[PDB]
């Protein structure tokens, strides 16, 4: 169970900015984002291998604790072992997840969310900086 | 309030580096670094103008809800309407504090942590980045 901060107060288009270790061993990690651990307008998940999928990202929503559907991206430019930067920034339409190499991927809003103020990490990855802007 | 982290798992000789905007009108900010809201190792507390003190650091711990002795540092290199940087280590004798300008001063450890997991921010300072490394 990894880093969890609140207040984080960003608005839309202000990017927050995520480096950490990926695990040698690593089967799967986790970045939520939201309102705080029951309203999550990102739920982004990286499986290498678990749950039955390989090298394949899936995001969803936490509306009033209820999750919300799957959606499965196509692209994933994560390896076991290395450094990976994320950096994602909202507007109340979409998040927009930049990734190492170059990809990224939009995600509905769907809480439609005005601010992000809670983050919290967990699984394959050792958080090492987050910057604000 | 300001940012709140938890499981932050800072372990001894690991430095915890945080850097923010100062306000122009700035009066006083806090950096809380423990366990909890009540189990500080170090209470941070530079004050530009509050509480009868002009540019001086204020330090103290808490345990189980108690304040400890202050302390008042010697140096202050800060300034109202810039940016800068905290750096924190500690072992089981004193936590070092590195500030702006390479100053630095010791803060005794009077609780018995095994790690720092809890930071709070609060006052006129602007976090823009932490780094675990
Ligand atoms: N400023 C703004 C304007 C529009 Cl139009 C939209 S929307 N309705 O296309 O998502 C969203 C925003 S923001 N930055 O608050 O998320």
């Amino acid at each position: 169970c990894g880093l969890v901060a609140s207040n984080l107060n960003l608005k839309p288009g202000e990017c927050l900015r995520v480096r950490g270790e990926v695990a040698p061993d690593a089967k799967s990690f986790v970045l939520n984002l939201g309102k705080d651990s029951n309203n999550l307008c990102l739920h982004f998940n990286p499986r290498f291998n678990a749950h039955g999928d390989a090298n394949t990202i899936v995001c969803n929503s936490k509306d009033g604790g209820a999750w919300g559907t799957e959606q499965r991206e196509a692209v994933f430019p994560f390896q076991p072992g290395s450094v990976a930067e994320v950096c994602i920034t909202f507007d109340q339409a979409n998040l927009t997840v930049k990734l190492p190499d170059g990809y990224e991927f939009k995600f509905p809003n769907r809480l439609n969310l005005e601010a992000i103020n809670y983050m919290a990490a967990d699984g394959d990855f050792k958080i090492k900086c987050v910057a604000f802007d």
